[PDB]
């Protein structure tokens, strides 16, 4: 059918801080999860129209996805950690939702959730 408009990004009315943890998310946890090899279909909107998948957000109600989360953080949308992680987990749980077990995107999804979690383990603290 129709897309819908992708997350919102940028949020003037949010307020804004600039933490040592967000750093680490946007410079070390995007990053690397960027770069793997099995990240291009994470890293826009999923476009339905053109992939041919019409119901994909009758199912999906809160998509998400690494571009987006690149532009919040960018945009210091995140006043915490734990709300951009949200968003990435939530990226993951589209996928597993969405698929059937086992199908490509979801060992895809699940070999980036086991590399995101280990870059969560080494969050550095507050300071
Ligand atoms: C920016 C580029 O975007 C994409 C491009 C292409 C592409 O090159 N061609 C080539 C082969 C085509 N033929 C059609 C006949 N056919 C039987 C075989 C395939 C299709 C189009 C494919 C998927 C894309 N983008 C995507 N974005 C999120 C997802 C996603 N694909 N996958 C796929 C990525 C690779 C494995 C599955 C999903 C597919 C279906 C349902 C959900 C999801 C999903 O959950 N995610 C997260
Ligand atoms: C947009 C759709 O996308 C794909 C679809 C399917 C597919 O049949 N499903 C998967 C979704 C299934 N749902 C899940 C949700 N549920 C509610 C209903 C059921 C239905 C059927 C398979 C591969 C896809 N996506 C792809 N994107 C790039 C590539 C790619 N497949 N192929 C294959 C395309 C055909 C030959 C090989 C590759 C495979 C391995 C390595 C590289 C490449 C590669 O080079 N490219 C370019
Ligand atoms: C070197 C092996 O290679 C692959 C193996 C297999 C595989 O299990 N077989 C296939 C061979 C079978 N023999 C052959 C004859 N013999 C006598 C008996 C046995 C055994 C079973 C599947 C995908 C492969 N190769 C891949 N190459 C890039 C990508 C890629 N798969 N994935 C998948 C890998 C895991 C997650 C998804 C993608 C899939 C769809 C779209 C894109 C991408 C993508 O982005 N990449 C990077």
């Amino acid at each position: 059918s129709m897309n819908p408009p992708p997350p919102e990004t940028s949020n003037p009315n949010k307020p804004k801080r600039q933490t040592n943890q967000l750093q680490y998310l946007l410079r070390v946890v995007l990053k690397t999860l960027w770069k793997h090899q099995f990240a291009w279909p994470f890293q826009q909107p999923v476009d339905a129209v053109k992939l041919n998948l019409p119901d994909y957000y009758k199912i999906i109600k809160t998509p998400m996805d690494m571009g987006t989360i690149k532009k919040r953080l960018e945009n210091n949308y995140y006043w915490n950690a734990q709300e951009c992680i949200q968003d990435f987990n939530t990226m993951f749980t589209n996928c597993y939702i969405y698929n059937k077990p086992g199908d490509d995107i979801v060992l895809m999804a699940e070999a980036l959730e086991k590399l995101f979690l280990q870059k969560i383990n080494e969050l550095p603290t507050e300071e």
